[PDB]
């Protein structure tokens, strides 16, 4: 953190978080969501990190270059240690993107090393190679070296994300699945875990032997698992609370603006809100169910009248503000609702569905106040719009996400949040052999316009690509676009350290400190 001249810390730098539900787990390979990746920025740390405006920044790695972007070397500070006191070395990224890499580690994120392309990934993930012939070495003990097989100039932009963090390959292969509990974990980030009661609290506390341990101000912090927005706003309000999970009640949002202004943080944030369809199982594997439903929802009423937080309604999966995003808005987003509608309906009579033989199905959401009011305003619409019951439920974090990749549904509730801020952050997830494709779709359509963007070495071709696979996926009505999120949560007065300036709101409990009140 760095301390203004002339603030006043408080005697205690403890600080308490919501972090919105219970984490899949504390191990950077088998995680892939915005609660798991809040309490993994404490704990690991990879070569770089944003910094507390975003910009990718140094990590483990102290500088690096690049040749070509194609063969990228990182140059690893020598004193970045483990909370054992042991050294961070290049060795340990080795054998942690291996395990990210290989088939047998299951990750959610193992197609972020198809991302950004590392050499032979394709062929680990397809059980062709061994881990161990991934395109990664380390030199010597501060010296990693990556080796893509094309040219990726955005690279480096990826290395801030939880999945290519080292873990410790001794207690990984020491106590397997219980290498994160408190008295096995060994970490390398400003934090260290204490204390992890499932479904009541995760308490992480200064780890001294991090590298910038003398920077770091806030001596311990808790992460809550709690997935009402209401009460997370009331132990925000009663004063157990310092900072809301960054899901904002409908009951209390409008009250809070007028109430607690300056509390009250309402910033840009690179999500999309959408519901996730399912593409492999019928009828969604039909374009014209999926396009009804796409146009029948109504995005005014949504966003404006149910929600009215400042979101955007949106027309695509990619935010259009995401650097290097041009995207082309389609024809029906500047329809009526009534065209819309009119659509909709002559889709769904077109694709067999009547009045006595209506088309019914289950809205998935992750139990939650806001998504609950949200699907309940969905399936209202939907029925009056365009004649379709629904049928809600709701599953608690962990357990949806598993449902999503299983692929055990019809329609599910979905939030994608950028890893990185390029347009392929979102793209990339939809391509068919994903590991991060939930949505179950295959266009090979789709997934050339993808592949061709790193074949021309021009940005305006490739904003244009992102483009029309835009328009692909919207073609097919892979998804129902809903809004694009604004990140609004509430945050205390003495609590330092938060600029709201990062799109991506990577933020790291070392950046910030609390103010003596
Ligand atoms: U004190
Ligand atoms: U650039
Ligand atoms: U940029
Ligand atoms: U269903
Ligand atoms: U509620
Ligand atoms: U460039
Ligand atoms: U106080
Ligand atoms: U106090």
């Amino acid at each position: 953190a760095d301390v203004p001249a002339g603030v006043q810390l408080a005697d205690k730098q403890t600080l308490v978080r919501n972090n919105g539900s219970e984490v899949q787990s504390l191990d950077p390979h088998k995680i892939e969501g915005v609660p798991e990746s809040n309490v993994s920025r404490d704990l690991f740390e990879g070569l770089l990190i944003s910094d507390v405006e975003g910009h990718p920044s140094p990590g483990v790695a102290e500088k690096w270059e690049n040749k070509d972007f194609k063969v990228w070397t990182f140059h690893l500070r020598e004193n970045a240690k483990w909370s054992d006191g042991t050294p961070v070395t290049a060795h340990d990224f080795v054998y942690s993107w291996q395990r990210l890499a290989d088939p047998n580690t299951a990750s959610p994120y193992a197609s972020y090393l198809q991302y950004g392309h590392i050499a032979n990934i394709d062929d680990i993930i397809a059980g062709k190679k061994p881990a161990t012939d991934l395109g990664v070495k380390a030199l010597d003990d501060h010296t990693f070296e990556v080796t893509l097989s094309e040219p990726v100039p955005y690279f480096y932009k990826l290395l801030v994300h939880p999945s290519v963090s080292p873990v410790p390959k001794s207690a990984v292969e020491k106590f397997g699945d219980k290498w994160t509990q408190p008295a096995n974990i060994v970490t390398n980030g400003a934090y260290k875990l204490k204390n992890w009661v499932v479904n009541e609290r995760i308490v992480l506390e200064r780890n001294p032997q991090y590298w910038d341990n003398a920077k770091t101000v806030i001596n311990q912090v808790t992460y809550l698992p709690i997935s009402s927005e209401v009460t997370d706003v009331n132990r925000y309000r009663s004063g157990e609370i310092d900072m809301t999970y960054n899901n904002m009640p409908i009951e209390l949002f409008q009250k809070l603006k007028k109430e607690i202004p300056n509390e009250v943080r309402v910033d840009p944030y690179l999500c999309t809100y959408y519901y996730e369809i399912n593409n492999q199982k019928a009828p969604f594997n039909d374009v014209r169910v999926r396009t009804a439903l796409k146009l029948a929802l109504d995005r005014d009423i949504i966003v404006n009248k149910v929600k009215n937080q400042g979101d955007l309604p949106a027309y695509s999966y990619t935010p259009p503000y995401t650097d290097g995003a041009k995207l082309v808005e389609p024809e029906w987003f500047k329809w009526s609702q009534q065209k819309r509608n009119e659509e909709a309906k002559k889709l769904l009579a077109e694709a067999g569905f009547t009045a006595d033989k209506p088309l019914t199905f289950d809205l998935l959401y992750n139990t939650s106040d806001l998504h609950k009011k949200l699907a309940i305003a969905v399936a209202s619409i939907w029925k009056k719009n365009l004649g379709v019951n629904v049928n809600l439920e709701n599953q608690e974090w962990k357990t949806f996400l598993d449902t999503r990749h299983q692929g055990t549904f019809d329609v599910a509730r979905a939030g994608w949040c950028a890893d990185y801020n390029e347009p392929t952050s979102f793209l990339n997830t939809m391509l068919s052999d994903s590991s991060n494709n939930t949505a179950h779709y295959k266009s090979p359509a789709f997934d050339k316009l993808i592949a061709d963007t790193l074949k021309v070495a021009d940005d305006t071709q490739r904003s244009e690509l992102y483009a029309k696979a835009e328009q692909q996926l919207d073609k097919d009505s892979a998804i129902v676009p809903v809004y694009y999120y604004v990140n609004a949560r509430l945050v205390k007065p003495w609590v330092g350290g938060y600029t709201g300036k990062d799109p991506l709101d990577n933020i790291y409990v070392k950046n910030l400190y609390i103010i003596k009140h």
